[PDB]
Formats: structure tokens, sequence, C-alpha cells
């Protein structure tokens, strides 16, 4: 019981129950997709990747190799993930860096997440923030303009 | 005498004379474009929202329910706009808060509108700016780096 | 000994051997790309381009007439470029601006391009970056949050 839209290049059976995915987006094989999810037009969901129940994740965003998302996250659209933090065209490192988004967190439309980060459970990233240190949970982070 | 790309979605029928619409797009059925726009790939459109004539959209935008475009608007490529300003996954708001873009304004490529605001007529929005207040009729805005 | 996705638009028969372009891009006839190069999903790639050899475009960038990209670049996620510097719908310049990003240079995700702009040899731009400014070979530059 999830569905996948005839738009969508969905590579992954492991899709829980009541999840959508909508047109123009790819998801790789060994993506695992909780339940209750909303995975919006024009995203990309790589291989190394859990996504937990009930995440939101809005338009034009890509979860990366490295990338965990618990439970009940919110991620708005356009949001850029990164798993290198120094990247050189074609120079593969052994090992991608790690990203967290803890159970509840929300994340602001078209922020940047650095990679190796950790945001806490039920933080908010303001909309347009860079993340370039990890975020307690609970906090409200947003980059002074 | 519209131009609906075989690769995009387009569910609205209200949709004016000489706009064009682009390859992956996905235009819900509310929706309302006026004549000559020009939407360009990999766009998003919900069903609350007007858009006026002679608008362009550049590639990778989401114009969300409750956001207005009036006529003579240029939106830059990957400009965000928001409509929820505290984003919880699963926590829909009684009402939506509106967003307003005037005639002429322009908003340059990969800008972040928060919800809530009003672009006045002919603003310039630079490159990357985060709009966090609304800003005035013919204003040049953009975010000190 | 190219490989174009089924569910890609690529119009462009000047495509270097090894080269990969993925779901849902967008490539008009008159651009050229090199060998060895990765388009990831969701990009646009205009007619007035040049893209080099072993050069990685991650998803959901736009690569405008005007602008050319050396040999060995990464440009990462939701990266924005621009060739119009004071945009206004329907108002075509004589000439659109030109920006050149140069052989080993890396865009961090999210950055935004200014129209004009020329990024050094092996520059390494951070992620979310606005660079309105030339950035000098093998600098790496980064917007103060
Ligand atoms: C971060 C956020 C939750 C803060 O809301 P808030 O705590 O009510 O803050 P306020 O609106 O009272 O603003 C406080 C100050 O921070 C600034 N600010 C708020 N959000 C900001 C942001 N995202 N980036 C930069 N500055 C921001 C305001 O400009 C204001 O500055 P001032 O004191 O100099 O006037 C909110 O503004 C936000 O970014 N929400 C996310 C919206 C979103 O992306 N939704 C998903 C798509 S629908
Ligand atoms: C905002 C804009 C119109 C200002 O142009 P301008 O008034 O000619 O300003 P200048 O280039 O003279 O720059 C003035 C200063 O503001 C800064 N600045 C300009 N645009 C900026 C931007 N978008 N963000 C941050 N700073 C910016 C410059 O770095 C310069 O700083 P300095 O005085 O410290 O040297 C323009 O730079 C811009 O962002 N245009 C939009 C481009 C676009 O998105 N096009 C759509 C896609 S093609
Ligand atoms: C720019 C970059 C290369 C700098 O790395 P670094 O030189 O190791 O810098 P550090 O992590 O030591 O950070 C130095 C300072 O600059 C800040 N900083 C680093 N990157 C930043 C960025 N992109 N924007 C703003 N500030 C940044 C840090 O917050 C730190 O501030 P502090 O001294 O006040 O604590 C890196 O942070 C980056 O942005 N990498 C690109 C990642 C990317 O986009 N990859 C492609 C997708 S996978
Ligand atoms: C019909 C359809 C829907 N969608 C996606 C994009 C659209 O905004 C979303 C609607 O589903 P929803 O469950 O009503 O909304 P979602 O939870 O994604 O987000 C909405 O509610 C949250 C609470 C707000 O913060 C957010 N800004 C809202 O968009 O599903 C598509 O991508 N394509 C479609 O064809
Ligand atoms: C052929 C084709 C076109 N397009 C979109 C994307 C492409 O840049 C645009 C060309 O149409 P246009 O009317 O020539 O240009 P537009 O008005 O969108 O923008 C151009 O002119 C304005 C004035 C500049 O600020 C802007 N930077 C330019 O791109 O249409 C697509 O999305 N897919 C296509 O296949
Ligand atoms: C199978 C498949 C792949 N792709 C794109 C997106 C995916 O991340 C990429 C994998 O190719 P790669 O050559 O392994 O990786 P790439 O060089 O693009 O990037 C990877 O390595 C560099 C060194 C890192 O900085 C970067 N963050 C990594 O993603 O190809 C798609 O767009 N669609 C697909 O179906």
């Amino acid at each position: 019981g999830h569905m996948i839209h005839k738009l969508a290049d969905v590579q992954s059976k492991n899709i829980g129950s009541g999840t959508r995915i909508w047109q123009f987006c790819v998801v790789l094989p060994s993506a695992i997709i909780g339940e209750n999810c909303n995975i919006c037009s024009h995203c990309f969901i790589e291989n190394d990747v859990k996504i937990g129940n009930n995440v939101t994740i809005k338009c034009g965003v890509q979860i990366w190799d490295g990338i965990e998302i618990e439970d009940d996250v919110f991620i708005g659209p356009n949001v850029t993930f990164c798993n290198d933090k120094y990247p050189r065209s074609k120079q593969y490192p052994k090992e991608f860096s790690k990203t967290i988004i803890k159970k509840g967190a929300s994340i602001g439309a078209n922020a940047t997440i650095l990679p190796g980060i950790t945001i806490g459970e039920n933080a908010m990233i303001g909309a347009g923030a860079i993340v370039t240190k990890d975020v307690l949970p609970h906090v409200t982070y947003y980059s002074k303009i």
C-alpha cells in the first residue's frame, strides 16, 4: 500500500505502507523509506540512505549516500545535503561523510547542510541557512542576513 | 494557443495563450497561469496559485498554495518560496501563509522567500538573498556576504 | 560510447565518450559536453554551453547560455548560475554575460554564481556561498554565516 507515480523511477522495494513518491523522483535500489512518507516531485534518493516514518521531503531535494533521516522529519524544498567536504571531480573518498537528521527536526526551504552534520531532535533550521556545525536538539538556527 | 511539453504533467486547463510549460513541470488542476508565460523545466505549481501574464519562471522553482505572482514578474532559477513559517511533518495549518510578488518584480537566482511576504512592484531581489521582511516597491535588496 | 538515460531529453549530438546523462535532464542541441562527464538527474543545459572532460554536475543544476565549464570541474547539487545581472521578464539583452569555471575548480552545494564571473583553476567554493566577484585560482571562498 504505497503510491509510486508512473513518472517516477523508483528502483527500491524497501518502501513503507502509505508512502507517496511523486513525479520525476529517482530512488535507487538500496534506499530504505518508512511508512506514510511524502517524497515530493523532483527528488533524488541514493542507495546508502535510510528515511524513517512520517517524513516529508519537499520538491527538489537530494538525499545522498551516508545520509539518515529519522521519523517525523520535515525537509523543505531545494534543501541541499553534502557527503564530501572537499569535493574534486572523480576523486572518490574511501568513505562518505555521514549526516543524520534526528526525529521531528525540520529543515527550512533552500537550507544547505554541510557533510558530517547532526541536526538534533525537533530542531528548526531557518529557510536559506547554511549549517556548518551540529545543531542541538530543539534549537532554532538561522544564518544572519 | 499554449504549448505544454509532452514530458510535463499539466493538469490545469486555466492556461493563457502564448504560455510555454517545459519538460518535467507539474501543474495541479486549480493553478491559474496567464498569457505569454514561460514556465521552464523542473518547476512545480500547486492548486491555490495565481500567475499573471508575461511571467518568467526559470528552472527548478516551486509555487506553493497561497502564492500569487503578478504580471511581468521574473523568478530566477532555484528560487524557493514558503507557505508555512514553523513547518512540522504532518502538522497541517488551518490556513497557509500567503506570499504576493507584485507586478514587474524580479527575484534573483537561488533566493529564498519566507512565508507571508510581499515583494513590491518592480523590486529587484539579489541572487542568493534571504527575504525575511517585505521588500518595498522598486527597491533592490540583497543579503550581505 | 556515451550513456543517455531514456528519461532524459538530450538534443545535442556533441557528447564525448564515457559521459553519463541521467534521468530528467534537458540538453539543448548546441551544448558541447566532453568525455567521462557525469550529468546527474534534474539538470538543464542550454545551447551556448561548453563543458570539458571529467566534469561532474550534481543534481538540480542549470548551465545557461554564456557559461563555460573547463575540464575536471565539480559542480555541487542545486548550484545556480546567472547570465543576466538585472533580469526583467521579456527584456532580452543584446548579449548574455559570460561565466567561466576554470579547470579543476569545485563549487559547493547550493552556491550561487553571479553573472560575468570567473572562478579560477582549482578554486573551492563553500557550500551555500554567494559568489559576486571573481575567485582567484586555488582560493577557498565561502560566505560568512
Ligand atoms: C527560523 C524561523 C522559524 C524563525 O521564526 P521566528 O523565530 O518567528 O523569528 P522572527 O520572524 O521573529 O525573526 C527574528 C529575527 O530573525 C530573522 N530571521 C528569521 N528567520 C530567518 C532566516 N530564515 N534567515 C535569516 N534571518 C531570519 C528575522 O529577520 C528577524 O530579524 P530582526 O530581529 O532583525 O527583525 C522562520 O523565520 C523560518 O525560517 N521558518 C522556516 C520556513 C520554511 O522554510 N518553511 C518550509 C517551506 S514552507
Ligand atoms: C542585486 C544586483 C542587482 C545588484 O547589482 P548592482 O546594484 O550592480 O551591485 P554591484 O554589482 O555594484 O554590487 C554592489 C555591492 O553589493 C554586493 N552584491 C551585489 N549583488 C549581491 C548579491 N546578490 N548578494 C550579495 N551581495 C551582493 C557586491 O558584492 C558589492 O559589494 P561591494 O560594494 O562590497 O564591492 C545583482 O548583483 C544581482 O544579484 N542580480 C541578480 C542576478 C540574477 O539572479 N539573475 C537571474 C538569473 S540569470
Ligand atoms: C569551504 C570548505 C571547503 C571549508 O572547509 P575547511 O577549510 O575545513 O573549513 P572549516 O570546516 O575548518 O571551517 C572554518 C570556518 O569557516 C566556516 N565555514 C566552513 N565552510 C563554510 C561554508 N560553506 N559557508 C560558511 N561558513 C563556512 C566554519 O563554520 C568555520 O567557522 P569558525 O572558524 O567560525 O568555527 C567546506 O566547509 C565546504 O563548504 N565544503 C564544500 C562541501 C560541498 O558542498 N560538497 C559538495 C556536495 S557533497
Ligand atoms: C498531487 C501532487 C502532490 N505532490 C507533492 C507536493 C505537494 O506540495 C504535496 C502535497 O501533499 P501534502 O501531504 O498535502 O503536503 P506536505 O506534507 O508535503 O506539505 C504541506 O504541508 C506541510 C505541513 C507544509 O509545511 C508544507 N509547506 C505544505 O506544502 O505533495 C507532488 O509532488 N505532485 C503531485 O502531483
Ligand atoms: C527549449 C527549452 C526551453 N526551456 C526554457 C529554459 C530556457 O532558458 C528558456 C528559453 O526561453 P526564453 O524565453 O528565451 O528565455 P527566458 O525568458 O526564460 O530567460 C532568458 O531571458 C531572460 C531575459 C534572462 O534573464 C534569463 N536569464 C534568460 O534565460 O526556456 C526549457 O525549459 N526547455 C526547453 O527545452
Ligand atoms: C544511478 C544513477 C546515478 N545518478 C547520478 C547521481 C549519483 O549521485 C551519481 C553517481 O555517480 P558517481 O560517479 O558515483 O558519483 P559523482 O562523481 O557524481 O559524485 C560522488 O562522488 C563525488 C566525488 C562526491 O563529491 C559526490 N558528493 C558523490 O556524489 O550519478 C543519477 O542521477 N541517476 C541514477 O540513476
